[PDB]
RNA sequence: GCGGCGGCGGCGGCGGCGC
RNA sequence: GCGGCGGCGGCGGCGGCGC
């Protein structure tokens, strides 16, 4: 299937996660995000260290155009449900609606992402 | 039960909603929001016409302090799930997490509300 | 971090019924 | 707008199992 994401997954192995735990969510290795279209879900764990360079990098993981290319594989006459989810430091935000509204869903999803990743410590 | 909201509900009757439909979501009468703490959910339909005065009014419907007073009725040793939901013009945003994180949940909820209600037409 | 599992609650599509 | 209903899929608590 063609993914909505433009960066690959970065999930930590079990060992890497333990080591990180032993040496320090709040300062997790990163955040989790996902895009769902009908019954298909695409998922990413991305490293994030709360700097400006890193924020810039992880905001590039999807665009309205990558999301639309991916989602449109699953479109037809009827509307399907589309959902964006992100979780970081104990907070989950889900942006959801029908595919007819995807352009607005992407606009609110990107804003939600930015705000959550910049949440005051 | 003590509500997290500081404005009363404004749900339209069936007739008022029909009339509004016949004379004009996109330009709905308002938006729907809700606060959930464990298994109890409080809900509001509030009128909103996309002006600055109206935005100011509906942003007063809850505060971090009203939410905390309401939610704390349901607190104890274990953590419970807390969720804020809002829907406007075909887009739903849910902000969710545990009660230990309520202060952050309120910060992201208020930002999500503002952004959604100001969504470019 | 990943994969089951059991409860509880919410959210989005879709179809349909009542007011 | 409100109240059922049937599917499908996500999400959050909680408990627990595997790597």
């Amino acid at each position: 299937m063609t993914s909505p994401f433009k960066l690959p997954d970065e999930s930590p192995s079990w060992t890497e996660w333990r080591l990180h735990n032993d040496e320090t969510q709040d300062n997790p290795l990163g955040f989790k995000e996902s895009w769902g279209f009908g019954k298909v879900v695409f998922k990413r764990y991305l490293r994030y260290d709360r700097t400006e360079a890193s924020l810039h990098r992880v905001l590039g993981s999807w665009t309205g155009d990558s999301v639309n290319y991916a989602a449109s594989r699953f479109f037809g006459f009827d509307q399907i449900g589309c959902t964006y989810s992100i979780r970081f430091r104990g907070v989950s935000i889900t942006v959801s609606g029908g595919s007819r509204t995807l352009q607005h869903l992407c606009e609110m999803a990107i804003r939600s992402k930015q705000e959550l990743l910049q949440l005051a410590p």
